[PDB]
């Protein structure tokens, strides 16, 4: 009852293959070349224990930086000033070209794909979600515009407990073990969501991003996995593929499931600071980038977890906007992931971490202190 | 009750993380860098529909070769003569550097890791399995020697039906959806296997290979995933990592779950034809390679599915030995996978396929006809 979705391969029936059918024809021709999409899998290294610290260049201004990175459970850290990597750190056991889960930094990538389709004129943010996904009629997404999804200004009953929406979302998508009665896939889960109908106030909700990805699929006919490549990743001249977890229908977990190298993630920030243009072509319009850097409605932003640090902060198009004197904007994910933009110095900071906790005021204070200190260390003196 | 297994990461508790714990500390530091091991995942391509045929060189002697490859559902085909790639074919939609499931060609890789440890003197094939895995006491593997496992000369009640051992094996390992009452992981499944106690006659049984991998783990303390890299893959100077599916404990599906590129698989054959030496060092002893090329006991080989084509054929150390006038030896997997060795011409043939059926006399007749014709086309004239 969630309508048409992109086939896993040319000619594939809806929902095929499953874990129980991938060995059967005609599925197996695709599945034998993509088994990691069906079954958890490990890398067998073609290459035959110590942290790598190359802090520049900025170590002089920040003498305790490595210790501060350790204290915030830093796995990978990279500073790109212009086109140059000017500082790097990787923990023991994490290689420079290893990939790392982005958590909700993934949202900023999804919003970028939406922006690309807006630039092409295939998505109109002013239109209701239901213009593109009619099957969301009767849900909390019946009424709101695509832009309100992009800016997360929809009131939704979404508890952040196995009954909670946050965990149910993960179970529906394959991040956790299914419980009886759980929705079959991410699309079905989204249709179960309800709200009081009010809009205009910021409410951070991961369901919003997956609705964006669903819209992307309905507009392009591409699996979100492929759309993320076609409209973004394949234009970055990246060193490695990214990866994204998929649910049982092959739907990429758009709001949280992307992994990539720190250096490659920085290429996304480089594109944003280059007016939307990447090596392989324009990704989003100059106007789109300008609107991201400008911020969203301040009055909509009532999250004290953000405004206590950034009083004039806001959120738009899947980016957090600090509204600070530097105009910093960042993708953010739980456990300490940031794609942090510092336009003043034409720099991008990537920090990928694994805090023991998904979020505390403690971790965010420390994390933001590092990103701000590093940004300021990049200023001309 | 299956004893000690290699930790998923340094300091990890037994069996941790699971699908339901990987986001929690201390698991998440590892899991965020290896999420594909926990959750099905898709590649997001860094690169922005037609078959590639470069048959040489041998096309003159085999005018209908491409059609014959199409007819046998060929996905990737590569001929390595000496150190030179002299013929290649890839179907539309499969790139030269795409990876392909090996099915039971994986067994020949596992046997190679065992051989490496025999060369080091850490495994004695004459010793009983229980010398290395005491927990297999009380099972069909209580009594037989490691060599009898290597040569698959153990009588086992193993039905090839959800009650059948073949499918139960897959469910225990995560290739299929679990049923209530199923063993928790591959180790537990292996301990459930029984037989009449007789040995000496060939019985092809995939459980044998996973017992070999278990022995490898007990002897080295390494996850089989890592052992496969350390003792084989990392010495090949391969273009890409291989991958291997893992069960819920992280145990690689040794008997069938490896994927790699055709070119890289050929490097394994190159090593065998180079007396056991690879670019990164010796993998197995000269003696081990000699014993593989020599074949196993012919009298043990009573599989008419093999001997009808190869009357003097046999099996040893996880390789099929044709016993034909060319001394051909091959790794073989269902749906048309071969790592085929042609020592006469110092050549390796890789054929990776997706037949609609796992096995029929029809497909094997066609497949072997191609491998033999190609081998003969390589002869000096």
């Amino acid at each position: 009852s969630t309508g048409q979705h992109p086939a896993r391969y040319p000619g594939a029936a809806a929902g095929e293959p499953t874990l129980d059918s991938w060995q059967e024809p005609p599925h197996n021709r695709w599945a034998f070349a993509h088994l990691g999409e069906m079954v958890p899998s490990a890398a067998v290294s073609r290459r035959p224990g110590h942290a790598l610290a190359r802090l520049g260049a900025i170590a002089a201004q920040l003498p305790d930086l490595e210790q501060r990175l350790e204290q915030t459970y830093t796995d990978a850290f990279l500073v790109l000033r212009g086109t140059e990597v000017v500082a790097e750190y990787y923990r023991a056991g994490f290689a420079p070209d290893d990939r790392h889960l982005l958590m909700s930094v993934s949202k900023s990538l999804c919003g970028t794909v939406v922006g690309a389709l807006v630039d092409e004129g295939r998505i109109d943010p002013a239109q209701p979600v239901t213009e593109y996904v009619p099957e969301l009629a009767g849900s909390v997404y019946d009424g709101p515009s695509v832009l309100q999804v992009l800016d997360m200004q929809i009131s939704i009953d979404y508890n952040e407990d196995p009954a909670s929406e946050v965990q149910t979302h993960g179970r529906s998508a394959g991040w956790r073990t299914r419980r009886h009665g759980d929705p079959a896939d991410t699309y079905e889960f989204l249709t179960t969501l309800r709200g009081d109908g009010s809009t205009g106030e910021f409410q951070y909700c991961s369901a919003n991003t997956d609705v964006l990805a669903w819209i992307v699929e309905r507009v392009t006919g591409l699996r979100y996995v492929e759309a993320l490549s076609t409209y973004l990743w394949a234009k970055l001249d990246a060193d490695r593929d990214a990866t994204i977890t998929v649910d049982t229908t092959g739907f990429g977990f758009a709001h949280g499931g992307v992994s990539c190298t720190a250096r490659d993630l920085a290429r996304v920030g480089r594109m944003m600071l280059d007016g939307g243009v990447a090596p392989g072509g324009r990704v989003v319009s100059e106007d789109w980038v300008r609107r991201v850097l400008a911020g969203g409605s301040h009055e909509a932003m009532t999250d004290k977890g953000f405004t206590n640090t950034f009083p004039d902060g806001s959120y738009t198009r899947q980016w957090w906007c600090t509204g600070n004197e530097r105009g910093n904007v960042s993708g953010i994910g739980i456990h300490g992931q940031n794609l942090w933009l510092d336009p003043l110095t034409d720099s991008v900071i990537v920090k990928l971490s694994s805090w023991p906790d998904p979020y505390t005021e403690h971790w965010h204070r420390l994390q933001n202190g590092i990103l701000l200190d590093v940004s300021r260390a990049l200023d001309a003196v």
